[PDB]
C-alpha cells in the first residue's frame, strides 16, 4: 500500500517530522487512490472487529444479538449492512453495569493513562479511559492534521478552551506537543480569564488559536473593551471544534474579519478522539475533510445506517482504526452533513463535508460548545418537589455566546408559600440544572399552570439568528 | 557515586518503574550519605554555571557585575558566598529587554515545548518557556516524589487545580502520567465545577487528590451540601501546593478528618518547576524534605545569602540541577522556613522543613493559591483617574477560602459626580485589579480622605485566624 506507519496496534515514530517543503505530513496516506486506501481500511476494520470480539464483551453481546461475526466482514458493504450502530445510550448502560469504563474498554486497567468524560446526563456521568498508546495515536493524528492547516514546529499555539473532562482542549494540546509547536494552554472558564487572555495574546502574538467559534467572537469584543487590536495578535490561523460555526458564513467571516486570519473547522465527537478526523486543510479551508485512514466516517441514511451517495445528506457514523482503548465501532453521531468526493484544492483524496456539520436527527443542541439533551433537563427538573410539572427552553445568542433560558413552572404549593419559597425553588432549579448540564442556564419562573401540556412535547425554541436559515433549509431538504 | 541516571543534560529512562517493594524510586540518590551527594551536587553546580555562562547573557552580566566566574566555584561555600542571588524583579526586567523568555532562556526557540507564566504584575506578565527535555525532567522528578508519597501506578489521581498559565496542576499531571497512574485532570475555576467535581469523586473514588489545601476544605463543604460523604471518595492521600496549609495543624488536621486520608505538603515556586523538590513523604509526612539532587535548596540568612545552621530559620534559595531551559541559579524565594538535618522517618538523607514554609521577608501574601504583591495593587489603582490616592487591604478567610477586600478612596470629583459615578469607579477598579492579580478581589469604597497617609505605608491586614499564631511567632523569633 505504501501507507506510512500502517499497523494495528499503531506505534508512530515520535521523532518523525515531515520535510519543510511537504504539504502532507503523510504524503501516501493523504493522496493515495481512495479505492486503494479503502482496501486497506477494510483490512483494518477486520483487525479492529476481531480485536473488539476478543476484548469487549460489549461488542460481542451487541454483534451476537444483531447476528454479526467478524468472519462475515468481507467488504465495506458487509460493514454497513451487518455491523449494528453503537448509540451513546448503549455506552452509558455498559458503564452502569461495568464501571468505570464499560465492557468496551478492551485494554487492561494498567494501560489507562488519562481519565476524561462528559457532562449532560442525570445519574452517573460517562467516563473516558484513554490508554497510553491511544494518547500517542491521538497526539500523532492531531499533529498530522494541524500540519495540514499550515501549523508548523515552533509556532505558538494558544489553546483557549477549558482544560477539564472534555477531550477538545487536550486533543489540541496533544496535537501541538507532537508537532513540536510551542503549546500555550491558557484554558478557559474562570470569569476574568478572557480579559487576561487578550493581554497574553497581545504580548505572546501566537500563530494559531484553538477554541469554540463563538468564544473567538466574544474574545474579539473583550480585546476592544481592553483597548487592544485583535488584528495585532500575530494570528495565521484559528481552528475550532465543539459547535457549528467555523463552516457558517455569518460566523466564520466575522472571525476572519476580526483577526485577519484563516479559520478552520474541525471536530466530530469526544468519544471519537482523535476528534480532528473531520477537519479542514489550508487549501481545502471551507468545511471539512474526512481523514478516512485515522477514523472511518460513513455518512448514513438514518433509516438503515447505510452510506448515502456523494452529494447527499446523512448522519456521520464513525469507526476507530487506531485505538485499543474504548474503540468505537460504527458509533452513530446523530448529526447531519452533506458529503462529496470531488477533487479537493489541497490534493487530499478524502471525502469532504463542504458545509461542515449541522443539525441533528434528535432534539440535542449545543450551548457554548456543550451538548444539551432536553430529556436530561426534564429528568433534572422532575427530581425536584417544587417543580410544577412543566417548562420551556429558549436558546438565544443576543451577545457573542449562547444563553440557555429555562421558563419553569413552580408547584401551586410553592407559589402559595410566597415570593421567598418561589425564589428558593428558582435558585435550587438553576443549581441542579447547571450541575447536570455542565453549563450555567438562566432560570425564570412562570405561573403554576401557564404552559401548554402536549402528552412527545416540543419544549425547545432555537432563537439564534445565525442558525435560522440553516434550520429552515433542513425543512426544505 | 552510584547515582541513578545522573548526568547533565538529564535524560531519564521513560520505561523505568521501581520494584513494587521499593520505598524509594531512586534508592541511591535518596538514601546515599549526604556528604557524598554534596560532592556530586558541587560537580553539577559547576556544569550548570558553565552551561549558564555560555547560553545566558543574563547570568554572564549578573555574575560579571558581582565579580563571579565559573572557575571560582570550588566548594558549596564558594557557591553561597560568590554567586549573587536572582530576584523575580531581575527576571521581569530581562524579559522586558529580551522577550518572550528573557536572556536566561538558554535553549534555542525550537526546543520550547510549553508556554506557561504568572499573573500578579501590572505591565507585561512574565512567561515560562519550558523546553521539551525539561518537561521530561519535571515529569520524572514528580513521579519519583509522588512515589515517595505512596502513590503507585494504576492509582487514579485527581488534579483539581486550574489548568492554565500556572505550573502547579501541569506539574502534578506530568508527575501522574510518568508514574503510570491514571491521571484525572478535572481542573478548577469555573463556578459550578466544585458541585460537579464532588459527584465525579463519589463516582470515580480516586486514590489521590491534588489542589490547594483551602480548596480541599471548600470541596468537603460542597460534598455535604451535595449530600455526599467525602470519607467515601476512596482517597489514600491528598497532596497540596500553592499556599501554606498542608503543614499547619488547624488546616491539615481538618482535611485529614474530612477525608480520612493523609495529607502531604509540597511546593517551592513555579519558576522552580519541578516544584515538588520540597515535598513530604509517606513516612516523613509532617512538613517537607529538600530533594537536594533534583533542586539544590539553601536556607539562607537574608542579610548575606549564606546558609543558616540546621535548627535555624531563613529564606529558601533554589538552584536547578536538571534544567536547560530558563534554569534558575540561586533564585531567592523570599519565603521563611526552619530547616533541620536529623534522621528522617522515611530513611531519606535529605534536609527537612519540619513545619513547611511560612512567612516572607517582603509584603507578599497568597489569595487562593495566588501570589499577591501589594505594590502591584497600588500600581494598578494609580493607573485610574477616579482613584483618590489611598486604599486599605483586608485578607480574611471567613468561609473555606481567602477573600481579598480592597477599601478604596474615590477622588473628590468622582464623589461629587454622584452615586452612579461612584459605582462606575468601584466596578472599574474591581475589573482592573482582577485582570492584574488573576483573582477576584472584593472592592468597597470609603470617603475621599478617610484613610491615613503615611509617606513606606503598611496597607495590609492579614485577618486569617488560621495563620495568626504563626504570624505572632515570626515576631517572637
Ligand atoms: C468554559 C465553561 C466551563 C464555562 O462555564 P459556563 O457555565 O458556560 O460559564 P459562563 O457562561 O457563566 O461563563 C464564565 C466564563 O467562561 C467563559 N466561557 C464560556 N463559555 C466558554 C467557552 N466555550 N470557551 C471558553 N470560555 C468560555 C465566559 O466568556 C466567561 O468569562 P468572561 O466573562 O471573563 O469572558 C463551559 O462553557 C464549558 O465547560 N464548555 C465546554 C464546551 C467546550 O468548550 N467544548 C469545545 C472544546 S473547543
Ligand atoms: C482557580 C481560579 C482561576 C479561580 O479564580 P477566582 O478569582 O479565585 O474565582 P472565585 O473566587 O470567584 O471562584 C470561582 C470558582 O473557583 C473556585 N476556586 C477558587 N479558588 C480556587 C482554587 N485555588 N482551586 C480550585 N478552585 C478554586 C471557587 O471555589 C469557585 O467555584 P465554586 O463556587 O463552584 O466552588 C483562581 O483562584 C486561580 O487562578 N488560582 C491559582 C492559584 C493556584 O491554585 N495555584 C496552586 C496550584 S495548586
Ligand atoms: C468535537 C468536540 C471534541 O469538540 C466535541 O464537542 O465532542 P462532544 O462528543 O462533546 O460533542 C460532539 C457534538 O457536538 C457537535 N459538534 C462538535 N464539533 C462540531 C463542529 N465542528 N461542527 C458542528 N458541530 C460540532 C456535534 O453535534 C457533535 O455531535
Ligand atoms: C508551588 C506552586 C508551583 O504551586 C506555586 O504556587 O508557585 P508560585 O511561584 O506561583 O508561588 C510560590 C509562592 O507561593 C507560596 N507557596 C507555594 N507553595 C507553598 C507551600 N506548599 N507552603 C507554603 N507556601 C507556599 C510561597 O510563598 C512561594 O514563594
Amino acid at each position: 500500500s505504501g501507507m506510512e506507519e500502517w499497523n494495528f496496534p499503531v506505534e508512530y515514530d515520535e521523532n518523525y517530522l515531515p520535510p519543510a517543503d511537504s504539504r502532507y505530513w503523510f504524503p501516501r496516506r493523504e493522496t493515495m487512490p481512495a479505492a486503494e486506501r479503502d482496501k486497506a481500511i477494510l483490512g483494518r476494520l477486520q483487525q479492529v472487529c476481531q480485536y473488539a470480539w476478543e476484548h469487549a464483551p460489549f461488542y460481542r453481546r451487541k454483534w451476537e444479538e444483531a447476528g454479526f461475526q467478524p468472519s462475515q466482514l468481507k467488504s465495506l458493504e458487509d460493514f454497513e449492512a451487518r455491523v449494528p450502530v453503537v448509540k451513546k445510550t448503549d455506552l452509558r448502560e455498559s458503564q452502569a453495569a461495568h464501571p468505570p469504563f464499560g465492557d468496551y474498554v478492551c485494554v487492561p486497567n494498567s494501560e489507562i493513562f488519562h481519565v476524561h468524560g462528559t457532562s449532560g446526563t442525570t445519574g452517573r456521568p460517562t467516563a473516558f479511559g484513554i490508554g497510553r498508546a491511544d494518547w500517542r495515536a491521538i497526539a500523532n493524528a492531531h499533529a498530522r492534521i494541524m500540519w495540514g492547516m499550515g501549523i508548523r514546529p515552533g509556532d505558538l499555539v494558544c489553546v483557549a478552551a477549558v482544560f477539564s473532562l472534555y477531550m477538545g482542549s487536550w486533543g489540541a494540546l496533544a496535537g501541538a506537543e507532537r508537532l513540536r509547536a510551542k503549546a500555550f494552554p491558557f484554558g478557559a472558564g474562570a470569569p476574568g480569564m478572557s480579559a487576561r487572555l487578550v493581554q497574553w495574546l497581545d504580548t505572546m502574538k501566537p500563530a494559531a488559536f484553538y477554541g469554540t467559534p463563538s468564544y473567538a467572537i466574544h474574545l474579539a469584543e473583550v480585546a476592544r473593551e481592553e483597548k487592544l487590536n485583535p488584528r495585532n495578535f500575530g494570528l495565521k490561523c484559528l481552528f475550532f471544534s465543539g459547535e457549528p460555526g467555523a463552516s457558517v458564513p455569518g460566523v466564520k467571516d466575522r472571525i476572519e474579519e476580526a483577526y485577519g486570519a484563516k479559520v478552520y473547522d474541525c471536530g466530530s465527537m469526544a468519544e471519537m478522539s482523535p476528534f480532528m478526523n473531520v477537519a479542514g486543510t489550508e487549501q481545502s479551508n471551507d468545511g471539512m475533510l474526512c481523514w478516512q485512514d485515522i477514523i472511518y466516517t460513513e455518512v448514513c441514511d438514518p433509516a438503515n445506517m447505510r452510506r448515502v451517495p456523494y452529494g447527499q445528506r446523512g448522519t456521520p457514523v464513525y469507526t476507530h482504526l487506531e485505538r485499543t482503548s474504548q474503540p468505537m465501532i460504527r458509533l452513530l453521531s446523530g448529526d447531519l452533513t452533506l458529503w462529496t468526493n470531488d477533487e479537493n484544492p489541497c490534493g487530499r483524496t478524502y471525502p469532504r463535508l463542504p458545509q461542515g456539520i449541522f443539525g441533528r436527527i434528535d432534539d440535542m443542541f449545543t450551548i457554548r460548545g456543550e451538548n444539551i439533551y432536553p430529556s436530561e433537563i426534564d429528568a433534572a427538573l422532575n427530581q425536584m418537589s417544587g417543580y410544577g410539572g412543566e417548562h420551556r427552553i429558549v436558546i438565544t445568542r443576543e451577545s457573542a455566546m449562547d444563553e440557555l433560558l429555562l421558563r419553569v413552572e413552580p408547584s401551586e404549593s410553592v407559589h402559595a408559600a410566597g415570593a421567598a419559597a418561589l425564589e428558593t425553588f428558582r435558585t435550587e432549579a438553576s443549581h441542579r440544572v447547571q450541575t447536570v448540564l455542565g453549563v450555567r442556564a438562566k432560570v425564570e419562573l412562570v405561573a403554576p399552570n401557564s404552559i401548554a401540556r402536549t402528552d412527545k412535547a416540543r419544549r425547545v425554541i432555537d432563537d439564534r439568528e445565525v442558525f435560522r436559515a440553516l434550520n429552515q433549509q433542513l425543512q426544505s431538504s
